């Protein structure tokens, strides 16, 4: 009945999560003054170099230097020695208007609640029972670990830590009439950029007594536990320098670390029409109200569609066996209760207003009472 | 008993291919030469734009320039009138060596077997007996699609045609005892990029009877099966110039449609001892060799590493009911037939070999008789 599952994430330094966070800075920096911008931004990271391409239309102005590196000072990447700096780097836009054939059949002289969505797609939604928050264990622990580090550094108590970071999580799960029950951590690996000064041994001592300890309850933790702290041995070099980072390539870290499921949409960088994050988080909306509803105790929701067209293509739920109703009666729930055309999803989740760099680290769901983590109160 | 399932693919010209296809030409560029290169190539693309971004350390003397031209030359974008050139647009190249940090703790003085994982980072493989290549219905037949406009592009039966391409199918489910057993097509969608002087209802018939029904068996077809063909309206502006295109934005078209699970990585751009691809293939081969040696008719394998370290950190297998063999069983029966460390994976499936730009479009599985895709006769 037991099985062994894992998880990872990454710190706010992570080079793929530095761009995350930029592509949502503009974003954001776009919504406070246009409501209503068409912003699909991409952000490339390499040494000394940050990169925005793609495709806005805005009546906003806005400046990329400062919105970029006042990101990158956020991050904590503040000096040479650090490998990147958010006062001498280079800031490259390559931003051009969106397509009109794409606002043509997407948006143009369409009526709010009818705008088509921005492209096709499919996207889920998850939510299990085994934490308040409704999230998998092995990812929220994951998250955590990062957060620790970030906060560690910030208050200077571990000085020589850097902003790039990796967790992992290998949590031990006994099965419960489909539902998942963790009973221990199994392996825990840490990853953080260092300077040249600290020695490994008071790093891996600092990880497992300053980080590990603070984070994951003593009762998750055994003899058996097995722990790869800085296993490379050397993470000096780090962030862009160490590696490219690219917006969307820690989508698995963006949701549920490998639990549920994912359709292949990235979410920094794109406002509401762009159904890749308005209906992921619609989707996760209506996952985490069928278990908090007590519905079921853990539940996957897919949603489609097609550019141009308002109403999803496809709706499907899966209880995992832990719901009495059937798939038929859960869907019947979800069209009573809500519509997940995106020019409503956007009422109902607010998506016009500038939090997305917020959510650009530490995972989009399970954190913060963002609208698509209140629970709607269903009606049957 | 029955439900809804969608997956989506891309064609060659998409943006985010384009970055994959380059990719993965630039790895086989420098494999052909020097079969230990370390490769950890990101493309980007926009109009007029491609940028080559990561890390390379290497024996071979590779022309960038060259390598990148051939690549979008084979896709199609051969003109300014199709929106991007290969002869006349821009190969920016910021390529640095891999880091020294990195090169310490993974491979430098290890012997090949014990080489380290490149990276940390959790992976999976799925089969299904659906089909004959264990491939999901839905994903199969949206590649298809796809193939097939290139076919007609490239054959000049519709030379309104351009090379950016996505497809769309739902497919209609019933559970048969964990295994899954397609029904019908319930949905399709079709968007491809087109010339100036094509009317829609002509593009719209053309799809249907030219790609739709030269694909998709007509028993999956009937009354109810609902299309959306070129549903935007308009798709001249397309490829780059429409939508900026990054590597391994595509990871879920790549693997299953959604199916099975993800941890992630992605693929392209990268050599064996970037385990997000050689370990995701091992996992394919063991999900495969699974199916087709007769222990279940759907499976799912997980396997976690630690950057540095050879084993990996976790093994999972999950039938779906499907076998008759516990989890703990058919683990014992992977234990005895596989090696997963990356210096093993990288011996059994001839991954210094340079035929990666051939796995960059279409999905990497299920196709080709690639060596992931021949199964293991299992011993036990
Ligand atoms: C190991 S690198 C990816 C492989 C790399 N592109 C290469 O050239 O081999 C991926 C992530 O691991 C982390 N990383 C970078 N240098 C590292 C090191 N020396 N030790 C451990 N983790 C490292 C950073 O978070 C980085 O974004
Ligand atoms: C719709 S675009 C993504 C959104 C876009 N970045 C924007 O600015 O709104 C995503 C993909 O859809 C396809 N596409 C581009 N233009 C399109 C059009 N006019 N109609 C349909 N699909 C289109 C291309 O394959 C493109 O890479
Ligand atoms: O539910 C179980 C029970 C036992 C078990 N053993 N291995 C696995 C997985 C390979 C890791 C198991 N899963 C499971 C299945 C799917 C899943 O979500 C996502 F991955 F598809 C998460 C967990
Ligand atoms: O196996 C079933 C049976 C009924 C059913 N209804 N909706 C779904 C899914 C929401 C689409 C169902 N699945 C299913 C579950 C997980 C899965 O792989 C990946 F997505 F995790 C694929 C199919």
């Amino acid at each position: 009945g037991t099985f062994l599952f894992t998880s990872e994430s990454v710190g706010e330094g992570h080079p793929d999560k530095i761009c995350d966070q930029i592509s949502d800075a503009v974003l954001d920096a776009h919504l406070q003054q246009d409501p209503d911008a068409k912003v699909a931004c991409e952000t490339v990271a390499k040494t000394g170099m940050i990169l925005l391409a793609g495709e806005i239309t805005s009546r906003a102005a806005v400046d990329y230097q400062k919105v970029v590196r006042e990101a990158v000072k956020h991050i904590g990447y503040d000096d040479s020695s650090k490998g990147f700096d958010y006062k001498t780097c280079n800031v490259l836009v390559a931003l051009e208007q969106q397509s009109p054939d794409i606002a043509q059949g997407v948006h143009l002289d369409r009526n709010e609640e009818d705008i088509g969505a921005g492209d096709q797609g499919l996207m889920f939604g998850y939510a299990t029972d085994e934490t308040e928050e409704c999230m998998p264990l092995t990812i929220v622990l994951a998250h955590k670990l990062n957060a620790k580090l970030a906060e560690l550094r910030r208050n200077g108590t571990l000085p020589w830590l850097r902003p790039d970071s990796k967790t992992q999580v290998t949590v031990q799960y006994m099965q419960d009439r489909g539902a998942v029950l963790p009973i221990r951590v199994h392996t825990i690996v840490i990853s953080v950029q260092h300077d040249e000064e600290v020695c490994l041994d008071e790093m891996r001592d600092a990880l497992k007594e300053k980080v590990i300890k603070a984070v994951v309850p003593a009762k998750y933790l055994d003899e058996d536990t097995i722990y790869h702290l800085q296993p490379s041995g050397r993470f000096v070099i780090g962030g862009p320098q160490g590696d490219a980072g690219l917006t969307g390539r820690k989508i698995i870290v963006d949701t549920y670390g490998g639990w549920g499921a994912h359709g292949g949409g990235a979410f920094s960088g794109k406002d509401y029409t762009k159904v890749d994050r308005s209906a992921a988080y619609a989707a996760r909306w209506v996952a985490k109200s069928l278990v908090k509803g007590g519905l079921c105790r853990r539940v996957l929701v897919q949603v489609s569609y097609a550019i141009g067209v308002s109403h999803p293509l496809s709706i499907s739920i899966f209880h995992y066996g832990t719901s009495q109703k059937s798939e038929r009666e859960l869907l019947e729930i979800v069209k009573k209760n809500f519509d997940l055309r995106p020019g409503v999803i956007v009422r109902d989740l607010d998506l016009k207003k500038p939090i997305y760099q917020r959510t650009a680290a530490y995972g989009h769901f399970g954190r913060d009472s963002f609208p698509w983590e209140v629970p709607k109160k269903l009606k049957y």
